[PDB]
């Protein structure tokens, strides 16, 4: 299983963005995250694990969370965030999904107005390891009212009982009744980004669930896509989404 000292060293952010942000699991991902955040789960903060260089996933919780903080095991990748977050030249263009997200939300506002509340509720990019009973080390902060992570843990995790121990880790970092909404990949065993390859955990709905209710939370509801990403770049069997509450 691919190391984690990999993904601070080959793991390309602009090439991962080229590669995929493929536009048929974006739109439901970008579905889903709306209807999770704008039509429920809301807060004072809101952590988002194992980021990548991706802003997509926070597009409809700026909406939802005064605070959002951003985190990635990857010094790489928070160094692609920060360019958007800080508008820099060589930011990755994410207007056509920030239009997107526009529409879906009624169209109340447009995409410059959009960027700035993502940007506005982004205080903090930090460093995670999912694997540690500290996923943000030495870093303090408060209980979060909301723990998101999209397409990490699959391939942070290298076995079942890292996944539930990981789960459990970012429990951790949850206030008691705290929501944790995951979207990954089902039965995947890799993930291509150009022609670097990187492990992934392959998991069903049913191993997803059980490692779940393991880790101390209640699931709200769980949802499985038949779409898979192209097969130049996985063998996944779908994706899954679920929204739960820690015990
Ligand atoms: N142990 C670990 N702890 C935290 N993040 C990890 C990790 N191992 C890998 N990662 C991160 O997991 C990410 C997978 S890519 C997912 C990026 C983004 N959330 C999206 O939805 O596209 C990479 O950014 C990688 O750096
Ligand atoms: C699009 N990003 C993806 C896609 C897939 C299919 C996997 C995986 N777990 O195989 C991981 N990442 C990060």
């Amino acid at each position: 299983f691919t190391s984690k000292d990999t993904y601070l060293s080959h793991f390309n952010p602009r090439d991962y963005l080229e590669k995929y942000y493929e536009s048929q699991i974006l739109k439901h991902l970008l579905k889903n995250l709306f209807k999770i955040f704008c039509l429920g789960v809301k807060g004072d903060l809101l952590i988002d694990i194992g980021s990548g260089p991706t802003i997509y996933q926070l597009l409809s919780a700026c909406e939802s969370f005064k605070e959002i903080v951003v985190t990635d095991y990857s010094d790489q990748n928070l160094q692609e965030l920060e360019k958007w977050l800080k508008a820099a030249p060589a930011a990755f263009d994410w207007s056509p999904v920030v239009t997107y997200v526009c529409d879906l939300e009624g169209n109340r506002v447009k995409g410059p107005e959009k960027e700035e509340k993502l940007r506005q509720a982004v205080k903090q990019v930090l460093k995670c390891d999912v694997t540690q009973s500290q996923p943000l080390g030495a870093v303090p902060l408060p209980p979060a009212d909301c723990v998101l992570s999209t397409l990490c843990l699959d391939a942070a995790c290298p076995d079942l009982p890292t996944y539930c121990r990981a789960l459990r880790n970012l429990g951790s970092l949850l206030k008691p009744g705290g929501f944790l909404v995951i979207m990954d990949a089902l039965k995947s065993s890799y993930y291509m980004i150009g022609e670097q390859k990187f492990s992934s955990l392959p998991l069903g709905r049913e191993a997803v669930e059980a490692a779940v209710k393991e880790a101390g939370y209640t699931i709200e509801w769980f949802e499985v896509i038949s779409q898979s990403y192209s097969s130049t770049m996985a063998n996944n069997e779908g994706l899954f989404s679920l929204v739960a509450r820690k015990l």
